[PDB]
């Protein structure tokens, strides 16, 4: 089984214990570690943070301890505009320029592959996404002739049905990608005023609409569209999504006034790192959706939908039972990487719980 783990560039800037450097990563925890995110300047792959070359170097030294470890650099991300990806992929000339700049960059910094995070391709983009993937793969095969191990090519894909039908030719890109990470955790649309879980495993027998918004449907659908199970990787969040309640009602369908207040270290309305959630739990009321199989908590006017060791182990067993290629974790820096916030003196409790399940066959 594969254990794909993301590390974010900006996590280095968090205060105190929140600060996380590649250096804090257990070399034997994951099979693949993806650095997020690379940028695109003058139609060429480029660094993002001022100290990326230094951090790139720090992350890739981990392979001195675990020779089997594979690293990839991810391009795109949610802060990188989709229009930019769209513009580059639409013109064969700007697309070929981008493609050619990649292998040399990956080789200079010691990466074993490239991860595509175009979020997201629209109706007019579908055909070009396919061309981009296909041509990028062809360049990697051509570059391997130089005698060095062929670079890997992956992509992070939306788990929402409408998004899938709109911009992806799954059957086509599946044959060129080494693996596909399903983003099965942004299911509760940032649009409306209700409380809900962002990463439920199952539908939840007490609802009619949006049967599409849960990991199980997304996986089944991808398999139905043509994606082979041995190339599919299921995303498991290491963060939670918070809400500020508009009333004293704390259960399903309860009214929402907006995102939950920022975390002390994460400082971003709407989300909390798992290590922040562990602190938040003290004095909170914990509940669990039996049907969906995921937990949530409340304290004051704050409502949090998250994943714990149990929900995460549960998702890992599901993935195995369906014979998928493995799991993807977003993100190492949001897990209790120091092992000092969540009780158990265990480092990376969430990612470890997944690994343990994956290891038992
Ligand atoms: C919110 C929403 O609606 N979007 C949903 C998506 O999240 C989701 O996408 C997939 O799933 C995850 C999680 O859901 C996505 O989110 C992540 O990806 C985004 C990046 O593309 C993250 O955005 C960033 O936010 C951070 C924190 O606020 C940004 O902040 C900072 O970065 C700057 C610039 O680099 C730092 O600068 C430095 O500051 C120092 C002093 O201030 C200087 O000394 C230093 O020199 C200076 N700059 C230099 C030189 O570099 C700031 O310090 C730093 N911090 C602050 C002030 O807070 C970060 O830059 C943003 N990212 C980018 C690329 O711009 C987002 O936060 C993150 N979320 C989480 C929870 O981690 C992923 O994008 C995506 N996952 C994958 C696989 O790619 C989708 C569903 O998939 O749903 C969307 O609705
Ligand atoms: C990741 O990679 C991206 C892509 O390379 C990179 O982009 C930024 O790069 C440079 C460096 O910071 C920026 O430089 C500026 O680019 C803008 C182009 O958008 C230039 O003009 C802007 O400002 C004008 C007003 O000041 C605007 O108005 C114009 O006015 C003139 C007259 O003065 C008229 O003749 C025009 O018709 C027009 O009305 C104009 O619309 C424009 O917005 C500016 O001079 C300068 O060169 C870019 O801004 C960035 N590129 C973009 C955004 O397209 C990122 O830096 C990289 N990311 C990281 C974190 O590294």
């Amino acid at each position: 089984y594969k254990l794909i783990c993301y590390y974010t560039s900006w996590s280095q800037y968090r205060e105190g214990d929140g600060s996380c450097f590649p250096d804090a990563i257990d070399p034997f925890l994951c099979t693949h570690v993806i650095y997020s995110f690379a940028n695109i300047s003058n139609n060429e792959i480029d660094t993002w943070e001022w100290n990326d070359v230094t951090l790139y170097d720090t992350l890739n030294t981990l392979k001195n301890r675990n020779p089997k470890l594979k690293t990839l650099l991810s391009v795109g991300g949610w802060n990188f505009g989709p229009e930019r990806f769209s513009k580059i992929a639409s013109k064969t000339q700007s697309r070929r320029t981008f493609i050619k700049s990649v292998p040399p960059f990956l080789r200079t910094h010691g990466f074993d592959g490239l991860d595509l995070a175009w979020l997201y391709p629209g109706r007019r983009d579908k055909r070009h996404l396919t061309a981009l993937v296909k041509e990028m793969k062809a360049e990697f095969a051509r570059e391997a002739q130089a005698g060095t191990e062929r670079l890997l090519l992956s992509a992070a894909v939306s788990a929402g049905k409408i998004a899938i039908d709109r911009g992806y030719d799954i059957a086509q890109i599946s044959r060129h990608l080494d693996f596909i990470s399903l983003l099965t955790y942004d299911f509760h649309g940032a649009w409306r005023q209700t409380v809900g879980h962002h990463s439920p495993l199952f539908r939840g027998n007490s609802d009619a609409s949006s049967r599409f918004s849960n990991a199980d449907y997304a996986v089944s659908y991808m398999l139905r569209l043509g994606a082979p199970a041995n190339k599919l990787v299921m995303g498991i969040p290491t963060f939670g999504r918070s809400f500020t309640l508009a009333s004293s009602k704390t259960d399903v369908g309860a009214p929402i006034s907006g995102p939950g207040i920022p975390g002390r270290f994460t400082k971003e309305k709407g989300i909390l790192a798992y290590y922040e959630i562990c602190d938040f739990l003290h004095g909170a009321t914990t509940h669990r959706f039996r049907d969906q199989q995921v937990p949530y908590a409340t304290k004051g006017n704050q409502w949090v939908a998250y994943d714990d060791q149990e929900s995460v182990k549960n998702k890992a067993r599901y993935l195995k039972n369906r014979q998928l290629a493995g799991a993807m974790v977003w993100a190492l820096d949001l897990d209790d990487f120091r092992g000092t916030f969540c009780g158990q003196n265990l480092t990376f409790p969430l990612t470890s719980a997944v690994k343990d399940v994956l290891a038992r066959v």
